[PDB]
């Protein structure tokens, strides 16, 4: 089952790939051609392309989530939750694990206009990620870290909005300024909102 | 020089094309396709398909600039013309001149990984409006309209921010709140930014 190991290499390769030229670059025939693999066995693990651009996807997701989100379950609920995956959702924009930047930022402006199976896998991953900010922003009105009327579907527009400013920053103008800016952004979201 | 009329006939729908497909969906032969003409018609007005690519950036651009900043001109440089600029373009936002919504902003995560011509015109047209915003706002410091130690850069950031989530959550979500978290978010950046 060192199958296992082929599938990570193809994923792999196929989010660095898709960080840069976009999902819909990601081809059986692109991936056996870049691992020196037949389409036959690419195929054996991704039927179409469609599977193989929603399992990259999928991927990268899986791989942010263990970089942002696990590191951050260290910390209680609320606002020290938000925090810490905050700092390190920062961290992962400036110091990005795919060429591009953020693919899952990509994604949503590639497949936005694109109705279809990858759109919706898009949409389903976009949702986890503002849930588990929401659920934080939610816990800390709870606990009383946040004022009773603090509006939490506000400070969730403004903390999302601050990492794709950050993203398109970093990729188009390579400006490691963004960081502090996005950094700012995010505790002025928590102070009104 | 009813060619005039061609150049934009041709123009008009290549903005449309992109504003769903991305700009590397623009070939000579897809409009030759789309509008019933020869190659050789659309070859006369476009040498390459990067020149086309180009040009139907910059008229997309042209028109949002007479959508949102020309009218905001009949207004004072500073608050009162960042204000009008600002509802505007939330206004072409909400509701855009293209299927697809904002292309300037597309075109950004297109292209950022994407180093040549075309990403370099993404690059010119998006610091001339982050220029408009940031004009504005060192106004409104100079005629004390903000504190004297407003940070201008970070009030930008945060109004970029929002106008790149009201056009995601546009596009994808068909989320019509977002304009309102813009808003919002917009008058907050001008609070202590
Ligand atoms: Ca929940
Ligand atoms: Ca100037």
């Amino acid at each position: 089952a060192e199958a296992q190991a082929t599938r990570g290499r193809i994923l792999g390769r196929a989010a660095e790939i898709a960080s840069e030229e976009g999902l819909d670059g990601i081809t059986i025939g692109r991936l056996a051609e870049e691992l020196e693999m037949s389409k036959s066995g690419v195929h054996k693990h991704f039927g179409t392309k469609e599977t193989l651009q929603i399992s990259t996807l999928d991927k990268a997701f899986v791989d942010f989530w263990h970089r942002v989100v696990e590191p951050a379950l260290a910390e209680p609920p609320g606002l020290r939750r938000l925090r810490a995956v905050c700092a390190n959702s920062v961290g992962y924009l400036e110091e990005p694990l795919l060429p591009g930047g953020c693919l899952l930022t990509a994604a949503l402006s590639e497949y936005d206009g694109r109705p279809g199976r990858v759109r919706d896998a898009v949409a389903e991953v976009w949702s986890r990620w503002r849930e588990q900010l929401r659920a934080d922003l939610t816990a800390a009105v709870d606990k009383g870290e946040l004022p009773a009327g603090f509006d939490v579907e506000q400070a969730l527009f403004e903390i999302v909005a601050a990492g794709l400013a950050l993203n398109a920053a970093m990729q188009l103008q390579h400006d490691r300024t963004a960081a502090d800016r996005a950094r700012r952004a995010i505790e002025r979201a928590l102070a009104q909102s």
